[PDB]
């Protein structure tokens, strides 16, 4: 008797309706406009009472908007009696750390998103790549943190004539995990980059990190790594939210493209930016919000 | 031995100092900033451990990015170990809001409970919307009034106060409107939109709308030409808050009002460089003396 | 497959079988009954596991033992696994507020929250209601709540039953009832008033002023409740000395405590129509000026709305 | 550092005011009403910021006027910022339940349990109560609860008023109260013994059991409370039957509903004694046989010792 | 349509089958071990999404790897987005307190209300147990708990095992178990005493058989001293008879020496390890008391 | 005021009592047993009432008992009126994870945060905790989480131990550790390099090198590693860690292996282990925690 209700906000329009045509359907109907002082309005147009509703939204453009917008929603929702809200969020704001010596720092703005998204009425989480997996357990609740992976792979293969040979990069020591996997879904060597020394060693040099921000390193990583002797670098990232500089340096860079997924919406900047290609996730959204609706 | 604390927000820094000054303390340090990603980030400077913290933040501007603001500088004296943290909210947001049924509160509710969650132990805020917020929270509630201050500067600066009548522009605002009456021996009058109707007796008499927050301010101007079509000698305009968002300044501008006065609950020193008609009551000792009595 | 199960309590039988009538099923088993002590037992009767069980008790009569009774079997309803239990009241006890003057700032309503909160952690999934005495009582809970308008059954009513409705005054006894019967006005389209006690002082007279006229007009009182009834009664005798034909009075609630009922045999009202939240039988026994809008259909209709669509 | 407030509510208020007599308090401004329509008002009258309330409300008379009278104290004296708010409640109500059988299974304490949930969300940070009917209600909280014993007052009773009390026996008027007699046996260095009334069934005679030698010897049957009191009177018959010179009446709670008065008037009880855990008062003066047990002292100490 | 699913864990593996058997069930995957460390693992065989699933694990063996199984595995369907979890417990740990016991007041229950807390937090639904210590424990909870009865299988094993049954008595080895001596005793329309500790007994037992009856059987002391009075007091024989049956140290020890003519259980606690160092020992079989729980919560 | 009331379990008595002598005072009377059936007991024997109580025990040695008489103690303390309990877990049980390769999606950390809300509904107010597997555990509460380092301790081992620390080389097994060895390197201005499954990538030729990595279990990893990284051309080779469990067959692993010495801290009981082992040496930790906790009791 629950049949799937698809939303959408005001952050991304473009895989929304992305997802709606993998599934079949339509976007429910909602308008989210901004009063004069600022403050979100949301209305929600169709009867979603006693109906599995996914709301998706990404945190990226004006966030905390975006995010007070969300939560809006998902306690419209839950207010208007729905048997299920699932927040889809591509891109889980707040996820970094901007941080010490003889401790660490409780990630304060992580766990406040999970909890204002936990009190808003969300019964169901799906993200993408998060910053750390542990943010899985900043939630009572169950969190789908589906991998960008097998996507940046395929892409690989198929976009990349010099792949069987090539080497994956890392532009800081966090990402190493995130390397090492890659690298041996490839049967393929690694390297790593560390503020600039770097650590290994003709090929393909790909810098693989989960997102690009203002892209400063991953642009000096870059330069070091063709002074390393490398036939081309790319760069292939998770979240692309180009902040800033980071086009402009993007601009100043010699990649042979930098390639990202389209949890962000990109074509606005790729109006500026010839490098950028996109990966389209339409479908595991898709099919991870079907599988959860059974 | 907890000590008082004071940490300021990017909503309304000269309102802070303000109580500050009241209170006889420095304000706690604290950076707050947006990272190229727009994310909202905050930097406390000092120890919290043991404090009794107070971070003074109004419902206005850039709501979403203030209200984040304060929630993440909440939940940073929290984890910090601090005694209390108590949320001073001048004006708060959202408070405002079919046949057959009521609507529900959903966003004031929303946010009371992102304060809960964030950590808050307590809240000041001044002239709720509706005074039923307090029950949104589970915690201790200050909802503060403006009116001694509002009969104060009436008795103070309308001369024909006596003999004055005291208006409401809608038909929720009556509560309020009549504890002015009650309280200047006047009467009162009420406006409905219905082609704008007035109940109640203007000609030859200073009309005074009177109500807790002005925005987009068509229904006082409106209200003002009615006022002055049924012979009122002068129309004033006494607000709590003072929004002013949109059109409106244009509008008072043009406005036949003899004055508009508004509280510095939100900032009002921009919008007075373009309308010489507004003037503000400083309301820094009220949240001063809820401070203080909080503390005990 | 989700039944529905409707429950009685005791302060309002009647409405909760006429409920039962109009959605098409009888009242499901259950015994309350008082203790020697008196404490309230509740023994539900029928099983009620995978059910959609709705409870009908009102704030009336004893306020304390219906609300104890009402939520012990919300909490038998909610360990006995049902999938759901919606608390329906009529009339919400303990919405308004003793307050007066506290000037500088407002009192918290302890008493509502309270009573949200109880109805919370007793098991409750879901509120019916009609006409809060303020509706951001709504936001008190953390499920839904619905709070129906008995309006358009006074508007009806009116319509039905004065003569000359067309030329009436819809009138407030008090600040603060002034969007109701505003609203109320303009469904009618007909004009409003109000009326303003001024509160008395130590050397005075009692006096209440009225804004907007009345002359030679149909005069109706409405408001939210009717309890002591004095305001009420004086306001009828102002709107009376300002030159109206008539006076009725028409509450959603009628409480009709203490003084009420020997007040309107004494008022100058042509009649004083309540709405049947509360039982009212016994009182039209006494008072011959009462008359009772069933809003069973609102209820009815809510409930089954809040079942499957 | 916070003060003791001590406030009263309706139900028993002689009784607040011996705790307040033995802490060297005054009882704090409290107006508690009813309105017309019999909702409750609670107006606290004194400041109790940073101050350790407590409130002793019994659980008697009209219970849920007393019990919704309670909790609305305890909000009110929490959204007042009080440092924190105890509740005592000396008759803790609710405890017993009418379950009178469940044949593969038991039933759940929903009223007692219940109780306790809304002494939590009301914000109760501490409770104290006497003799509950059931330990295991303290784990019905996530707040301490202090459920203190009236027995060294019970044996100070009885040494000092049973002439014969060396060779008593202390009997139980039913299986439950065993572990209760037990307690008390061993302390008097004296034996006990046991009521047990049996189902009756359709034809049979109303046939209770006794177990335990109560011939001449003094019978005391001690339980938690005293209601309607039939099992008791009975209880009553039945030793003076078996051979006991005399029987006594102890019980902590006397509450002494419907026909209680009526039925221990025309019973052969030498005494019923209960303690002052609900008025009583008005009950002697209707009854003879009624003797009270001030537990003023063991409520005041658990006070003082939960304040430091 | 949600169905029932059961899962065993390492407490009490024949039993869990044997109510997968009166169910017409198997088990489902699931696979337990514990790392080099002592760490408690989990790994679930199959998919729970959207299934009515039953965890069956007693209070017995190693209690608290048992215990904390028992909480990874309703902390691991209920996020796996199960339709509901279900811990199905035969012997509630933590039941009983360590009565020392202060003079002026009593001692809250903090290990049972603990157990209690974190079997909600991990994200159990229902609890499906078997006479508790105490039924009040049905109270330490906000979701249904099912507290079921073995004193049916009891009784019936009674009727049709002792011969002299319609006269014997039923005791109780101390003060607490008198409601269940009293309530099964009337049950058989026969007389009943106990025990209270020198021992003393109130009642009369002689020339008849005489059956010890409490919730659970431990180091077992009380309960050979009590069949030593009971045949003190001219008893023709004494049984014991309770619902869980530890048996810890010095137990076994205790009644091979001790004068019983048998010793009755049920199979809510593995015995037949037990049962091969005791001919004493005899088990009845509750598994359908727990088939008829589960069956009836999933409707 | 509130006086500070320490406590300690089964689990780490050897700790406990140093911190208590930092601290300047003596461990409070507790005595913990298991019944007959194998239920932990625990027993206060002191007054906690509107006390700051501090209650450690470590996630070592059999832990589920352990853990399980932790929240019997914290909730012991709760009920009995105590001003704060604060949990001191000098290592945090089932931090680590087993969920690897799920093709497309993480596994959420199932058993930390249920340690968490275990502890967090046993009345638990605050933990001290050192070098969580994760810090992000910390975030798994609602409650303030010290997470304290023990680089200080380590860099100043080094420095006092290794004559050929200036030109050294930090290393761990799999990159995993890499949020780390980078820290240590860095503070010493250091090069380093990282081993992975086997290869490594970096050099250390004719160079001391020095695993580090947070716990130590079975330590196969380690001591393959320590035997490349001389198939590689290090002097010596060092292992440092910070919680020394030392489980299976562990020791005689390392009694096999080629270090020089391996190097843990006293968040762990290790004299028993080092009774059979004379690669192991200790660091012990009792100073930064007695700096926590005095730091937390204002
Ligand atoms: N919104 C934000 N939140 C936190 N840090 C931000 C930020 N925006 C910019 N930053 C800056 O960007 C830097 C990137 O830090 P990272 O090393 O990516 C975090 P990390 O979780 O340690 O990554 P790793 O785990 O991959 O090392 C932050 O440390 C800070 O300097
Ligand atoms: N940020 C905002 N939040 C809610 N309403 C806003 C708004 N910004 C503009 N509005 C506009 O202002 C209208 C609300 O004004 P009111 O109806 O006076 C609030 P209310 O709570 O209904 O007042 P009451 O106290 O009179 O009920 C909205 O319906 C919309 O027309
Ligand atoms: N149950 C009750 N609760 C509160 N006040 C009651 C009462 N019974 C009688 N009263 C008295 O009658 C008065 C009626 O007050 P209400 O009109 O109910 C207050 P309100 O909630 O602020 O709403 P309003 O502003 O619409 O009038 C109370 O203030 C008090 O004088
Ligand atoms: N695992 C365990 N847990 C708790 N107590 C245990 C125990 N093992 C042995 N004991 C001891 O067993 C006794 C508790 O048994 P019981 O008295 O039957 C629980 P009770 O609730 O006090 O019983 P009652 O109803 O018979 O009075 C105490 O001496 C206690 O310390
Ligand atoms: N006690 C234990 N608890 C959990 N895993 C254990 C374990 N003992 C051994 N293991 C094994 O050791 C593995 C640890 O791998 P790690 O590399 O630590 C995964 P991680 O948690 O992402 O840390 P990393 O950041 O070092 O990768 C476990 O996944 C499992 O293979
Ligand atoms: O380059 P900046 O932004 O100035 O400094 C920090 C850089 O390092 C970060 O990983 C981003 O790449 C940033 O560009
Ligand atoms: O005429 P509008 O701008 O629509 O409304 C004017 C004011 O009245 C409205 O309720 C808002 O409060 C505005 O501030
Ligand atoms: O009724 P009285 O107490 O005389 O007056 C108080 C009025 O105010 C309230 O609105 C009641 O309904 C009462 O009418
Ligand atoms: O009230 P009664 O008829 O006596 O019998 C019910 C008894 O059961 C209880 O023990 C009460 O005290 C009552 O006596
Ligand atoms: O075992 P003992 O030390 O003799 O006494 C303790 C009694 O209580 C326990 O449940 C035992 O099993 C005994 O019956
Ligand atoms: O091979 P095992 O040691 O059993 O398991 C894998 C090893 O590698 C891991 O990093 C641990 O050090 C383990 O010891």
């Amino acid at each position: 008797s629950p049949n799937i209700v698809l939303f959408s906000g005001s952050s991304h329009q473009d895989l929304s309706q992305r997802v709606a045509d993998r599934l079949g359907l339509e976007l429910g109907k909602v308008v989210t406009k901004k009063f004069s002082n600022q403050e979100t309005s949301v209305e929600i147009g169709e009867s979603v009472r006693g109906e599995d509703v996914y709301i998706i939204q990404s945190g990226c453009g004006e966030i905390n908007d975006n995010l007070m917008e969300l939560l809006i929603m998902i306690n419209a929702c839950k207010i208007a009696s729905s048997s299920r809200v699932t927040a889809v969020i591509p891109c889980f704001p707040y996820a970094r750390q901007d941080k010490k010596v003889g401790e660490s720092r409780a990630p304060i703005s992580a766990k406040l998103v999970a909890n204002m998204l936990s009190v808003a009425g969300a019964d169901h989480i799906i993200t993408m790549d998060l910053h750390a997996s542990q943010i899985q357990g900043f939630f009572d609740i169950p969190v789908d943190n589906l991998y960008a992976e097998p996507a940046v792979l395929q892409w690989i293969r198929e976009n990349i004539a010099e792949w069987k040979n090539c080497i994956i990069v890392s532009p800081d020591a966090g990402g190493a995990k995130r390397v090492t996997s890659i690298a041996d879904r490839l049967n393929v060597e690694f390297a790593l980059i560390h503020k600039m020394v770097l650590v290994g060693d003709d090929r393909v040099a790909i810098l693989v990190d989960d997102m690009a921000d203002t892209c400063g390193t991953i642009c000096h990583a870059a330069d070091k790594l063709l002074s390393a002797g490398a036939t081309k670098v790319y760069a292939i990232l998770t979240h692309g939210i180009f902040s800033g500089p980071a086009i402009s340096r993007i601009n100043n860079a010699a990649f042979e493209a930098v390639v990202v997924t389209n949890t962000i919406p990109q074509e606005d900047k790729m109006k500026h930016c010839t490098k950028i290609q996109v990966i389209d996730i339409s479908m595991i959204l898709a099919e991870a919000i079907r599988r959860t609706h059974n």
